[PDB]
């Protein structure tokens, strides 16, 4: 049993940074990066198409994003205590991003219906293989994430308003901290969650965070 | 194992008519209709995405293709779970005609762009590679009708959302059928046996000869 751990967090919270750190630490730990390059060049920049015109492209983006993530995660499944760290999960795709888009009217009722039906189906076929043993929540304020967006400077992301990040933050908080967000996957209510404050730059100040992860993994 | 047979044909060629004749002819024969009622009122487990596509294909075609293909797959898979002796399952169209006739045409006509088309193909590959293995066809029956016959049959059935379909659209789909199933120029499918039936003549009360061709064809598989 490879233990499967999803790293969750708002845009530019520091997931890639954290996971690039973690993978360098044990031969028994592997990561699966979010398929961002694939979305940027399917130009066929569907990430950019969605940000530029979300009401036209959100549904299209959601379908490709989730599929590309599932493919990567399944592929990674093929050591002493192996751990697989996923950058986000099929659940954040649906219950954080897709849901917010529906709520903001970037997906209509039909698009949202078709999407949930698709996502339901995909998971009945592969829920079992990608069932998470734990979640690491990298928690950062919307303001922190907005600044880290500016820092990173992806051209597609520079139009993003603080209000968008807030909406996504509230979803993370409701799902992972308050545990009030209801999903269709009941086991997620009881999955162990490690919450890490990453408002401070941790690139060279990560010993405490890494200590917390090891302790958490040993309880699983 | 059930023999799986797709019934292929242009819009309003008479596939549902034909299949509803065949299902009455033996306990061993069952049919999987196209989920048109799911497309006309989008539900879950309401928007008319069929009408959405016809009214604005360049907005809704990709969305229609994913839903229609998933709904077809689901319907065909649920059909598998006929103790009959010589069991035959007749599919109203297949995942192949979804991709290689309909979606291909919409991309060729610029209703789907390069990104939509890439995404759809990637999606179709995976969906079929993961859930279609048990849906491989043992045979195809091609109900062949001219584009003109189809157009008048569209007008006869009188589906509201189909009334704007031009002859040229039917021609394009007709060519795709001919090329795939007759000329075999168009994707194991290169090898699947095909029965071609001419259905230009009304067959509602004159189908004995068609049915005899089908019985014989099935007896060769
Ligand atoms: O402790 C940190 C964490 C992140 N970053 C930067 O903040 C931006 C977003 O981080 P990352 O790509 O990891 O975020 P993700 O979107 O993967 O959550 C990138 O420029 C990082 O280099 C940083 O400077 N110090
Ligand atoms: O021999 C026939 C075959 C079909 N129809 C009519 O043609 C229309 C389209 O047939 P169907 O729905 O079966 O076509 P499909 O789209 O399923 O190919 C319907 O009004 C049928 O009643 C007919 O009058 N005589
Ligand atoms: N399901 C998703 N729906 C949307 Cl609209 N966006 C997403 C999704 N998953 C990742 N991103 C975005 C957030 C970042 O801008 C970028 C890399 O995480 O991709
Ligand atoms: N893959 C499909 N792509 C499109 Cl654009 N349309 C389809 C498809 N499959 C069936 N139909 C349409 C044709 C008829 O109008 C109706 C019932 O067959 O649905």
């Amino acid at each position: 049993r490879i233990k499967k751990i999803s790293i969750e967090g708002n845009i530019a919270a520091g997931k890639s940074t954290f996971v690039n750190i973690l993978k360098q630490l044990s031969e028994d730990w592997e990561v699966v990066p979010e398929p961002v390059a694939r979305w940027s060049n399917v130009g066929g920049n569907v990430l950019q198409m969605m940000y530029e015109k979300p009401e036209r492209w959100s549904f299209t983006f959601q379908t490709y994003a989730c599929l590309s993530r599932i493919r990567a995660q399944l592929a990674s499944l093929n050591a002493e205590k192996p751990v697989l760290f996923f950058e986000r999960s099929v659940y954040s795709d649906r219950y954080i991003f897709a849901s917010n888009l529906y709520e903001s009217e970037s997906m209509n009722e039909t698009e949202w219906t078709i999407y949930q039906d698709w996502h339901d189906w995909m998971n009945n076929q592969f829920g079992q293989s990608l069932e998470l043993d734990g979640i690491i929540y990298l928690q950062a304020t919307p303001e922190t994430c907005l600044h880290r967006i500016y820092l990173r400077g992806r051209n597609e992301e520079q139009g993003i308003p603080l209000e968008y990040l807030e909406k996504l933050h509230y979803k993370h908080e409701s799902w992972l901290l308050h545990r009030t967000l209801k999903t269709n996957f009941d086991y997620l209510q009881e999955v162990p969650i490690l919450t890490l404050d990453v408002n401070e730059d941790f690139k060279d100040k990560y010993e405490s965070l890494v200590e917390k992860v090891k302790e958490f993994l040993s309880t699983l």
